[PDB]
Formats: structure tokens, sequence, C-alpha cells
């Protein structure tokens, strides 16, 4: 198992423009094109995405390249901030995934935001971070991905997603 599939599993894969879990444009494996309630909007962010005048509708190769595109940002972001670096830097294999998933999920700024989870994190202190990540409205609006990624955090396995 790896980040990829990971991902691949929690975000799926869609070829036209869809509403995410938050009403918001998106397409192909969990990327966001607008947070604006314009379908055109977002038609012109997907044609700037790709390159081309897509009519709403990317191709596999495509989705995929966005994807890759996501991926590397996400850990380049991870990289780059002061809060998450020495948190990424602290942990395993497996439980970094972990970390890149909330952050391709809900961005660097998001994950900054769970300090004490963070603290814990570094500490090592595996079943008090689960508790403490599952009072959060992330919790509350997608609890089955959030039980996988928690799941993740607790065991160091990719138990939760075999
Ligand atoms: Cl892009
Ligand atoms: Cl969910």
């Amino acid at each position: 198992m790896n980040i990829f599939e990971m991902l691949r599993i929690d975000e799926g894969l869609r070829l036209k423009i869809y509403k995410d879990t938050e009403g918001y444009y998106t397409i192909g494996i969990g990327h966001l094109l607008t947070k604006s309630p314009s379908l055109n909007a977002a038609k012109s962010e997907l044609d700037k995405a790709i390159g081309r005048n897509t009519n709403g509708v990317i191709t596999k190769d495509e989705a995929e390249k966005l994807f890759n595109q996501d991926v590397d940002a996400a850990v380049r972001g991870i990289l780059r901030n002061a809060k998450l670096k020495p948190v990424y830097d602290s942990l395993d294999a497996v439980r970094r995934a972990a970390l890149i998933n909330m952050v391709f999920q809900m961005g660097e700024t998001g994950v900054a935001g769970f300090t004490n989870s963070l603290r814990m994190a570094q500490q090592k202190r595996w079943d008090e971070m689960a508790v403490n990540l599952a009072k959060s409205r992330w919790y509350n609006q997608t609890p089955n991905r959030a039980k996988r990624i928690i799941t993740t955090f607790r065991t160091g396995t990719w138990d939760a997603y075999k």
C-alpha cells in the first residue's frame, strides 16, 4: 500500500466535474477546482489546469497527472510548513502517509490547526491523539474517512485500508 493507492481509495476517480462532500466543484481524484458556486468558473479553472478546452471532461491520464501534482504539492507544502515539518520528520513511513492525506483533503492551514493532535503525534501518544482527532468537524462531516486516518495514526499500519 502507498500514498497514491491510499488517496485513490479515499477520493475515488471521476472524469466529469462533480461536487465534493462540501458542495465544491471538483474533478478527477479529489482535485478541487474552485469554491465558487459557478460552474463556469469551474470550467475555466479546469481548462486552465489541463491546458485545453475540456468542456468539463477529462481523461484518465489527465486525472492522474493532476493527482501527481497534487501529491507532490502536499508533500512540499508539509515540508515548507514550520508547524508541519517537525511532525512529519518525527513520524514513521505509514503515519507520514496519514499526514499527507489529511493535508491533501484539507490544506496545510487546516492541518496545522490540529495543534494539540500534532503535539501528541510528536510525543508518540497514539491513543490520545486518536481521541483528540475525533473531536473535530472533520470527523463529524466525513466520519468513515476520518476513521481510516485515525486508525492509521493509532496503529501505524494499513489495516484500515485492507
Ligand atoms: Cl492545477
Ligand atoms: Cl466519509
